């Protein structure tokens, strides 16, 4: 059937038994009466008895052996479904699929039953989840840590081509792989105020909330070990949240849960609102006081052992509390002197940096922090003190670069600059790709790195094999290990080997058939879940990412309109056919990015019917993108849209998931794009438009969009179009927003690429009218994406920032 | 060990092996970490598992016979816990008993983890939670609806002598027992507009609330009948209530949600809230889909049939909007002429008044139903309007009886009289006690009587023998069985037997013993649990029930007070001591009932200090008294004190439970206190003063509490003490409010009662001098309280009611 696993005698009857005692004894159902959903719980539950046992042994291994000890925090964690990559890791799939089959069920159609777990937004929650999977591949005690949000990233509905957000109350059938820790309860604690007494400060007067804990389970592949992700949930004390109307007083509790409701659908965006902070300092406090608990058993209270026995790596700014939280905890509860506190947590806190845009930055105005985390305040300033008071010493008389280093920001409203706290914080800074690390080097954190130049470094992302291959593209996955074997799957470096089948004509119209019969199954999708039509012969071109103004879906839009253009121009004239498929979400209050949205569906709607284009162009929106959607789109593309303006896209991740799956990318030199062509040669990549310095020339002279307007006629006729309503009859001047920002206000330099990014289109469309070379040029993409795994990634976090050895050793059975 | 089952060798064996599966997959726990709270839910979850194969077959089985449906609609139901009680009526407890202590562990230890399912007030919702175990032990296809409140009765502390409410978060930890049914959601709606168009009225423009049904088994005893309680949970839908700031509107949520988070806690008292009507109609709408919707599919759209199919059962007028509610489905939507549809909701409906005082009355302002529920308040007028018809053409001429009889009161604010309409759309109105339901008749529904004197009945209330006898006084039970046999568990008539051992010296003698046993027993948990000392060897004079004027704690209190000073007066003269118990909550807003609390703590403050008295008398408040708390005390009471105003407590429960464990009865010729010494002999009970004729004859001539403190030298000398400041010397004024109400406006007169209450108290003491008697006396009791079993009550609401025949035939095996 594939490699899916071995589907032994023994264990498919075992699974069957196990299959009807869950849904009989835990389910309460009976044949008669069950429907794909309760079908899809029994094989659910069944497939969760098979991990507990490993589950319990490998936390228990920690406990005896007692390793450095890895915590990852973040308050997203992007992870999608979990039945497939969980008989995947245990090697099930083929036993499961068999067993199910034996009942008379199609596995398929159930694994389509269960809700993503949405507790992201895209790049940065995503990355955390592929993280996970990595450090129980490489054998890693890691803990990720955050929030259990009722509410994940919104459900997106197109309404008259407008995106509409609905809830999504993904727990509302339950969730069989979590396990509530009631048990383990922690409290955390809001305002107050702060008391100086004779032998320290003491927080007091405090509003108090509890975090309960959640622990989900993380299978490494195939080696035994299941490590945990513990997920906080926001509870009401029953006492003074009642102690302190007896019916409002009990309604009211519902103010204190608030906190872990739901997700910030922001990507790349800061919105200093005080339920965000709320919840950064919510999965800080409880975490931590965790770390500590499970330090002070170890086998050991000397601090000084502390990074010895424990790491936390910062996902971003977000849980940057956890820096003056630490603190607090080593001065004023353990009683630890200032100095050798700091000497701690700076040499156990670690800090990811992912994106340079300005507005992305979290900047918390004072009277904020002031009120809601009073001691925290004063943690903060005193470390600006003496962090400043390095500084002068080091710089002396360079005034300036003082108040430019200060984690204080003054003006209209003082703020806290979190990324200065994190630099100051911590032992090790780190860039997501070579050239975002360099970029953070010379521009935005230039004075620190002069300061200490030791701190900063790079980690190039990755993503993981497991799930980006063999779960969403077990076809391409199997004719690999036709040839090369199965180890690749935790050694993608192994792929490489596939060059030598780069002239291979089996080889060649297999993968060629892959990708044929992906494009046959998702285009079948789109008819069955979304219907009205798609051409699986044409060149499928997809864009799928959230909608950003420095992702450029726009520039996209421009290529669209030119390609529809030139064929209304010249109607019999033979042009490669293509569906051009983009998706993504926007925030709900990003005006701009709703708009693109609305220009997207608009030009479908002129396209899609236009007899004289016929099947030669379609024009797609994919809606509610998301994990799973990602998982089908993927392996059926043929062409990667990854097309920011060189400088803004600190690494991406998208762009890795099409490499792997035989899809060739046209792009900027941006991000992970420059080491991608790096690893498969610049021959075998479609680069185009402006590099950074070119960017930054322009910045010079001043970016003015008229001249391009005025020297390009099909630009011209573009934006005419737009002006005059051809796209919006009924609502002539509908897309004026648009044409404004792209004519005065375009950060993103839109037009400067247009030419360039045309021209390569044309390049593209040529190379696909030959089959054979286009199929040979994705085998060299494929066979060299090795470096993009995420055990790569964690490997490298591991050994130069943790300082922890990964292993591949199979954990003492289950 | 007892008659608690057979402990097989197979059995036990197996039970074994299930507790370990439970506690390793389900719990995901391992011994080394295993703490009391797992190892009650690895057994829980392994008893659940006995009673899911008859859960299924006994609701497959009705669904294939086809028998007429009870449906038993209540806004509670005092559960309590459910572990021992499933044990008991599947036969388990010894098995059990013997598997886990082979396990190591102390099953009565791990009982008490188990929180209690306190969605009730007092005897209203525990009446239904007896009646559930009586339907199921008599076969009947019955079916509990109610609401499923995230928080229950509050749990009461006691500071300073103060109540101090607390959230009663019974949910923290799970709850082993319910099965969430979220693919049987239903919508409900409220507000909205009548729209009256050609052919019919639409209920337009209203706002949905989802209601999520949670399943709880009910096992019969012993039969292999398990049937279903049905508890609905609001849920938000994701649309409008979104699709109408998107982080508010998600976090809005919790305003629809808000219907089912808690239970009101009044007791025999009516609060016109919104939020209260809200969750009455909530809880009517739901289940009335799902009666509908089972009807619909039964062998057969005639719904002449209807009430050959269904009854449902209003349990006080809480649920009475299912009369409107059943009209506007038939009508509306099924589109049946109002006059068929009258018909056939009369047919189906029976109404149980609960009570005669006027402050429990629910008479709902008309704004607030023409708001909330604007068809329903049309469906109300037009109802109104027909039955006033019929009373005008019944009695001609007679205007007052028109204005007293209609649905509709005038006044200040106009009002719906919920009674009124029960009594209109129902085919039976029952009284809860003989005495109460002559009372109905004669007093508060005389017009109604007149009118339609066929609809009156009566059905005195009864208490389940499993859970008040058999569970919580396991030694009582054995002795009985030991001479008797075991049929009596579901035959309590045959107590009756146990007369011929009256004279029996090793009955009496053992009767004797396990009464000894069981004060122990609590006089440890006593010191255990709440810690402070007393004397097994005293007169256990114990008054549980909820804290209010009309059960007069407040007689109870002066004559705790008499004794006091009688001993004061003549010190070493000899008394027989006393342990007097007082518990019970009182509700939140009942300013006179916290205030006797206040009292009673206030006399155990001086009296259990002063050592002339010694141990001799003792003053004991009993914290958070509940179900599990009544299931201690009970079996432990030597006197029981149910004492109110004659004419004020339409039947009482506790009473029979205290009647059935082996204690003497003090008190008035009060609802089934009267059916009780009729039933045992007035000369074995302790009857004592006004009879509801001296009540109304006192009433004539008018009560005049002065004559009473006038006459009366130890009750002056009572009432100068609380004036003083004797009971409260730091604050001399504290009870004025109490003294004042007792002199001036006491509505059920304490003083009337006083000297025939301390004179029959005399006769107590002076039997309880002669052991023999006075256990004799007990085993008239015993042996004489077959009557006020719940399944003698269940068998005639069934055939005089519902018009079904119980059946004690075991099902099928499981
Ligand atoms: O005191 C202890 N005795 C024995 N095992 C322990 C003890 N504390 C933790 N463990 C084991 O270590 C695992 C780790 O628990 P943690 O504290 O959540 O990391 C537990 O599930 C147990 O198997
Ligand atoms: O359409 C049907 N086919 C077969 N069994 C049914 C059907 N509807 C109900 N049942 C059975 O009747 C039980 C009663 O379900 P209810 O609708 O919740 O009362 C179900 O659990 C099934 O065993
Ligand atoms: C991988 C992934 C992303 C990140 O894509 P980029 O193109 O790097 O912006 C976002 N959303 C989902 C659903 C993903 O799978
Ligand atoms: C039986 C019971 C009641 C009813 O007692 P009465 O004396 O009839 O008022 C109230 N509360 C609980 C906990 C009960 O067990
Ligand atoms: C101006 N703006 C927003 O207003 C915004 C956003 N992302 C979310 N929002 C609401 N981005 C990226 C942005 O540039
Ligand atoms: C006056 N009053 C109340 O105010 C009250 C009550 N029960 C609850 N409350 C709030 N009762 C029985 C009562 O008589």
């Amino acid at each position: 059937i594939s490699v899916r696993g071995l589907a032994g005698v023994e264990n498919v009857t075992e699974l069957k038994k196990n299959f009807n005692r869950h849904l009989h004894f835990t389910l309460v159902k009976d044949r008669n009466v069950a429907t794909p959903r309760d079908y899809y719980f029994a094989l659910a539950h069944t497939v969760r008895d098979h991990l507990v046992g490993r589950w319990i042994r490998t936390q228990q291994h920690y406990y005896e052996k007692d390793p450095k000890r890895i915590y990852y925090l973040s308050l997203e964690f992007y992870m999608g479904r979990t039945l497939q990559n969980t008989m995947v890791n245990l090697a099930l799939e083929n036993a499961c699929d068999e067993a199910t089959y034996q009942l008379g069920l199609d596995m398929e159609e159930l694994e389509e039953i269960e809700e993503d777990a949405g507790l992201g937004n895209g790049g940065l929650g995503r990355l955390a989840a592929c993280f996970l999977d990595s450090m129980a591949t490489l054998g890693l005690a890691a803990y990720g840590y955050g929030i259990r949000y009722e509410f994940g990233i919104f459900n997106q509905k197109i309404c008259g081509g407008w995106q509409m957000e609905e809830a999504d109350d993904w727990l509302r059938y339950g969730n069989p792989w979590e396990k509530a820790r009631p048990e383990f309860t922690l409290p955390v604690h809001f305002y107050g105020r702060v008391e100086h007494t004779s032998q320290g400060a003491k927080w007091v007067d405090t509003q108090v909330v509890l975090a309960m804990p959640y622990d989900t389970p993380v299978p490494g592949y195939r080696n035994n070990v299941v490590n945990t992700m513990r997920l906080w949930s926001a509870k009401a004390p029953n006492d003074f949240n009642l102690k302190d109307g007896y019916i409002q007083a009990v309604l009211d509790r519902n103010l204190a849960e608030n906190i872990s409701r739901v997700l910030y659908p922001n990507d790349n965006f800061f919105e200093g609102k005080e339920l965000r902070l709320k919840q950064e300092y919510f999965v800080v406090a409880a975490t931590l006081q965790d770390i500590i608990r499970r330090f002070k058993s170890s086998k050991f209270t000397n601090f000084d052992a502390f990074p010895d026995k424990v790491a936390i790596q910062l996902n971003d700014t977000h849980p940057s509390l956890a820096i003056p939280e630490l603190m607090r905890v080593l001065v004023d509860l353990e009683r630890l002197d200032w100095d050798k506190a700091w000497e701690v947590t700076v040499k156990t806190c670690a800090y990811t940096n992912h994106t340079v845009i300005p507005e992305a930055l979290e900047r918390w105005p004072v009277h904020l922090l002031e009120t809601l985390l009073p001691r925290h305040l004063q943690i903060i300033y005193e470390i600006n003190q003496r962090f400043l008071n390095r500084v002068a010493a080091a710089f002396p008389g360079d005034v300036d670069r003082l108040r430019r280093m200060s984690l204080v920001e003054e003006g209209a409203v003082k703020r806290i600059n979190m990324a200065h706290l994190c630099i100051a914080g911590s032992h090790a800074v780190n860039g997501v790709a070579r050239i975002h690390s360099e970029i953070l080097k010379k521009t935005i954190f230039k004075d620190f790195y002069e300061l200490e130049p030791h701190k900063f470094q790079n980690k190039t992302n990755g993503i993981t094999p497991r799930r980006w291959l063999v779960l969403c593209n077990p076809g391409l996955a199997e004719i690999i290990a036709e040839r090369i074997g199965e180890e690749y799957i935790s050694d993608l470096d192994q792929l490489r080997k596939l060059l030598s089948y780069v002239d291979d004509e089996a080889f060649i119209r297999d993968v060629a058939k892959v990708k044929q019969e992906n494009k046959l199954k998702f285009a079948a999708y789109l008819e069955r879940e979304y219907k009205v039509h798609i051409n699986p012969n044409s060149l499928f071109d997809v864009q799928v990412k959230r909608i950003h103004e420095y992702k450029r879906q726009l520039l996209n839009c421009l290529h669209v309109i030119t390609l529809y253009n030139r064929i209304k121009k010249e109607p019999n004239k033979f042009v490669v056919p293509r569906t051009v498929m983009i998706g993504g979400k926007a925030a709900p209050g990003y005006h701009m990015a709703k708009m693109i949205i609305k220009l997207i569906t608009a030009i479908g709607d002129v396209v899609n019917h236009d007899p004289v284009v016929g099947d030669r162009l379609r024009v797609i929106f994919l809606e509610n993108y998301r994990v799973s959607l990602a998982e089908k789109v993927i392996p059926a593309a043929d062409l990667s849209e990854q097309i920011s303006t060189a400088g803004t896209e600190a690494s991406g991740t998208g762009n890795m998931k099409f490499m792997l799956n035989g899809a060739l990318t046209i792009g900027t030199m941006d991000g992970a794009n420059v080491e991608m062509a790096e690893e498969a040669g610049e021959e075998n990549f479609f680069i185009f438009g402006m590099r950074v310095e070119d960017v930054d020339r322009l910045d010079q002279r001043g970016y003015n969009a008229q001249e391009y307007y005025d020297r390009i006629p099909e630009l011209r006729q573009i934006i005419e179009q737009l002006s005059s309503g051809f796209f919006s009859p009924k609502q002539p001047d509908l897309f004026k927003d648009i044409v404004n920002m792209l004519m005065h206000h375009d950060r993103f330099k839109v037009f400067a690429d247009y030419e360039e990014y045309v021209k390569c289109q044309e390049r593209v469309s040529a190379l696909y009218k030959n089959p054979r070379e286009w199929t040979r040029m994705v085998i060299r993409n494929i066979a060299t994406s090795g470096k993009f795994s995420s055990d790569r990634t964690i490997a490298q976090y591991a050994r130069e920032i943790w300082g922890v050895e990964p292993s591949r050793q199979r954990l003492p059975a289950p």
